[PDB]
């Protein structure tokens, strides 16, 4: 089959001399390829799950052979429960081959053709070409693996066994099912996106030029409530969003939110848009909304973590260093598991409240002096395609980006505290990074004038090229913040979807109404001064809960970390 020409990644090639990073890289490649061909594990919550499973398998394969001191393996070989019983090395002592077997097995189980009946219903939507392209990635990775892959080694086979365990235990085949779900129209209620009310998909995925059919998508409406958690030791909840349930009386907040939404997230040329060119860059930088050759947010968060990992490694040798191998194996397991659970809980709350997107909220507002029936947002970029911007097919509260980021970057902060610098676990850190380039703005990817051609490299395809922006960040606190507000700039999330408006915006004398600059643009607090302290109430539960995705993610990361990466007790599983 014709292999898809993938654009070059902006990262020192030395990174892949380390087999832990190499396998992480292979996971990231499958991520972007599956989103280009429409293969399995697409979308934000599930794509994060794939990475969590991959790194959990790698983590235990490595630490079984090279036992850790300050912590232990996720699963143990002495568990009476067969489902949580980790296999034993029994002679195997080649960590490199162990990791290879775990990674290869997991990724293959995740991305290959479900010959075991699973193809029906679940996989009945993915074309043969999709699987073929994914297979190519897998096949060549074996050949590019640093140190090679010896499929006949005992260590390799051990790794495979480890993968089988984690796969059977955590795989959620029907995770993204939407069968039986239908929106419940009304104020504040999620429903089909006005600029993309329906989509025409081929009746037969193997004949994309053949007859089409109308399709309305709702992304994983049942996943969050039915899926198995990874390492969280409890259920997490967010305060009711402004306008709903116990907070239905927070009208000043909601009204100002509508106001900030129009000014900060509208289309580039609308007279009501007050967003600056720089803020537009900040919005697109963190997108990764499932585009061709790009993939989803988890892929970007891992690209960032890869840089942090190498920038702050203990030993200079990337290839032959167990200190580095252990460090990376541990870090990525912590990070990707937190990302996985962040997805579960953000999706759980998303479909719990079913809060509507700013596009619908502004248009359907109804009040002549508050709404704008013809508003358009900067929207989620439709990169490497000729389609227009959209709003991802799922409820708004809370922001998945914000939750993912909160978890990933809080985990990084907990892990490096006292090593890169010293800070209170709830205050700004000093984990700075340089030369960080997003594939949304790399001088290569673009907005095409014609349909994407998968047989030709992106450079030979006409379109407006995205300006190359090289960033530097002073801390993971900043990363966490900007990643969250970027969605406000795109106009796909309300301010409260990120965090409590009181914690991120500059207040005025009027309660719930925040400050704007000379030209009407919203003013944010300085990153160093931001503290996610503002909590709210829930109708169905007593107490105060976090508002927005960031606080939720931070909470999930602290929990997992504090428990040293321990499985969710099967008793509290759904
Ligand atoms: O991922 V959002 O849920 O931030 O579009």
């Amino acid at each position: 089959v014709t292999p898809i020409p993938l654009p070059k990644i902006d990262e020192p090639e030395e990174y892949n001399t380390n087999y832990i990073l190499f396998w992480n890289h292979v996971g990231l490649e499958l991520n972007r390829v599956t989103h280009t061909v429409g293969g399995p594990l697409t979308g934000p919550p599930l794509s994060a799950r794939a990475l969590g499973m991959l790194h959990l398998a790698i983590h235990d394969a490595y630490f079984s052979i090279c036992p850790p001191t300050d912590f232990t393996t996720f699963l143990s070989p002495d568990t009476e429960n067969a489902a949580y019983r980790l296999p034993s090395p029994n002679g195997a002592n080649d960590a490199r081959q162990a990791v290879a077997g775990a990674a290869l097995k997991m990724l293959s189980s995740l991305y290959m053709k479900p010959v075991e009946q699973p193809n029906p219903n679940p996989g009945a939507n993915i074309s043969d070409n999709a699987y073929a392209q994914l297979g190519l990635v897998l096949d060549r990775s074996v050949l590019e693996a640093p140190g090679g892959v010896d499929r006949e080694s005992a260590s390799f086979m051990f790794g495979e066994d480890v993968a089988d365990v984690f796969f059977a235990l955590l795989n959620d085949p029907r995770g993204a099912s939407q069968e039986g779900y239908h929106p419940t129209p009304g104020r504040y209620k999620f429903d089909d996106e006005p600029t993309h009310p329906v989509v025409l998909i081929p009746v037969d995925p193997n004949n994309p030029n053949g007859p089409k059919m109308p399709f309305r998508q709702y992304h994983a409406p049942f996943y969050g409530k039915t899926t198995k958690r990874f390492a969280t030791q409890s259920e997490h909840f967010l305060a009711d969003p402004p306008g709903l349930r116990s907070n239905a009386d927070e009208t000043a907040e909601y009204d100002d939110a509508v106001r900030v939404a129009i000014a900060m997230g509208g289309a580039q040329a609308l007279n009501s848009t007050k967003r600056s060119p720089w803020q537009t860059a900040q919005g697109l930088y963190w997108a990764y909304d499932g585009s061709n050759l790009i993939g989803t947010p988890p892929r970007f968060y891992n690209q960032i973590v890869r840089r942090i990992a190498v920038t702050y490694k203990k030993e200079e040798d990337l290839a032959n260093s167990e200190v580095n191998n252990a460090d990376f194996a541990r870090l990525f397991a912590l990070v990707d598991v937190a990302c996985t659970d962040a997805g579960i809980f953000s999706w759980k709350e998303k479909w719990e409240f079913e809060f509507w997107a700013p596009l619908s909220g502004v248009r359907d507002d109804g009040r002549p002096d508050h709404g704008d029936p013809f508003w358009l947002t900067l929207g989620a970029p439709a990169t490497n395609t000729n389609d227009i911007p959209f709003k991802p097919p799922f409820p708004a509260y809370p922001s998945g980006h914000a939750t993912f980021g909160g978890a990933v970057f809080q985990m990084v902060r907990r892990y490096y505290n006292g090593r890169v610098g010293t800070w209170k676990d709830d205050e700004p850190d000093n984990i700075a990074i340089d030369m960080m380039i997003s594939e949304e703005l790399n001088g290569v990817n673009r907005d095409l004038r014609q349909p994407y051609d998968p047989t030709a490299p992106i450079e030979d395809q006409p379109g407006i090229v995205r300006t190359r922006i090289v960033r530097h960040f002073d801390s993971a606190w900043e990363l966490m913040f900007e990643n969250a507000i970027s969605r406000i700039f795109l106009g796909v999330h309300w301010r409260f979807d990120a965090a409590a408006a009181r914690d991120i915006l500059i207040p005025t004398t009027t309660k719930d109404v925040y400050a704007v600059d000379n030209n009407g643009a919203t003013v944010f607090q300085n990153v160093e001064d931001i503290r996610y302290t503002t909590r709210g109430t829930r109708e169905d539960e007593e107490g105060l809960f976090p508002i927005g995705g960031v606080p939720l993610g931070i909470e999930i990361a602290d929990e997992i970390f504090n428990n040293g990466l321990k499985p969710t007790p099967p008793e509290i599983q759904p």
